[PDB]
């Protein structure tokens, strides 16, 4: 297997960097496995945002649907395109504000409560968005990709009002660990309807 | 199966259009499952061809490679971008001119004689190119795909030096028969050696 002080360094790396929110966007088209979408007004001329996905996501899109986007890029110097993986959700329309409440279990230690530092503001929300503001805090906070940081493994559970739960490893580094590996997991574009979400738990390893 | 009538229906207008022929073009760069080609120079400015090829193609180009391009589109309406399937060698240097030596058979019919009729410019070739080329030739020249035509089967025999050959199947209209379906085929960017290659024979059965 891979050690772990290179999977915190890859992910370090990896998660490291500015997302693309960009919101009310059309698409221009689908490729066998893309959506092409229309992101001139906030970068410029002939600016698109090329997010792959799974077919089964792809199909739920069509040429002048109004998206919002959402995802972290996987190429760098790419001319007039970004390019991510998923990260597509249908445009919110009215504003909104969805102020999660989520707990933090570190091996040994008291939990601790993490209600209101995570604020999302779409009704229907992509895993990666999720995943992404949740890692980002955790590793301002508790820099947990440090090549110091004592934590070993990890995951974060997203609860629903089912009582399910849903598991994301943090620290997963598969393949080459590049950010196409890292971030292919977001392929399959998972969207979480927040009327159905509970709070989150995060679990750290020392 | 898929009834006759249809396949051919699928091909005469898949392959009634204009291929994208451009000579000397830089590779931008690679993304998962395609090469983003430079095409400015023929097309204006950010303009693209964006070819879709199996990973074991695609390795075998990278950033700043001069290429030559001879693809069909499956996307119509685009933007800036012109997408194809393989149709990617290594860009030719000095000018090229082979007559191609082939065969027309037909079933009930004496052997036709085809030589000098389909002339390539390039050392290396696609079988894309090579297909298209021929396809046309006999759409043109045979009307093999028009309702009317009384083939119901049918193949390309590509022969090389070493005495083998390689078969394309002139009616195979898969899955919905899209362009998409139909130039699939061409996504691992087979290429020949023209110094390897013999003659080719063309199967037409009624």
């Amino acid at each position: 297997k891979k050690d772990i002080s290179n999977v915190k360094s890859d992910l370090l790396y990896a998660y490291t960097i500015t997302p693309y929110d960009y919101k009310d966007c059309r698409v221009n088209f689908s490729t066998t496995h893309t959506l092409n979408i229309d992101t001139q007004k906030y970068r410029g001329k002939d600016y698109y945002i090329s997010s792959e996905m799974s077919y089964e996501a792809s199909q739920k899109f069509k040429r002048d649907d109004h998206v919002d986007v959402f995802g972290l890029f996987y190429i760098l110097n790419s001319h007039t395109g970004e390019y991510i993986y998923g990260g597509i959700t249908p445009a919110q329309n009215n504003k909104v504000n969805h102020k999660l409440l989520g707990n933090l279990f570190i091996s040994g230690e008291s939990q601790q409560n993490l209600n209101n530092k995570i604020i999302l503001e779409k009704d229907i929300v992509t895993f990666q968005e999720i995943d992404f503001k949740i890692r980002k805090y955790l590793m301002d906070n508790y820099k947990i990709y440090d090549a110091t940081s004592p934590y070993v493994s990890g995951r974060i559970e997203i609860g629903t009002k089912d009582g399910k739960h849903e598991q994301i490893d943090l620290f997963d580094s598969p393949n080459e660990g590049t950010r196409s590996d890292i971030f292919a997991k977001y392929k399959d574009n998972r969207i979480i309807n927040m009327k159905n979400f509970s709070h989150f738990d995060i679990y750290l390893e020392k």
